[PDB]
């Protein structure tokens, strides 16, 4: 019952492009990871951008 990438950022009222969002987990930014489905990315309901270090 999660959510795919792109429903993911649908919840975002700031989105951005899809790949744009690959390089955001490059930084480690979202977390936890996705699952690499081998090439698939499954965003579970527990992915989530963080900010900096104010939650």
């Amino acid at each position: 019952m999660y959510l795919t990438l792109q429903e993911w950022n649908a919840r975002q009222r700031r989105p951005r492009s899809l790949e744009t969002v690959r390089r955001w987990v490059r930084e480690s930014r979202i977390f936890p990871p996705p699952v690499k489905d081998g090439r698939e990315y499954l965003f579970h309901e527990s992915a989530v951008k963080v900010d900096l270090n104010r939650p």
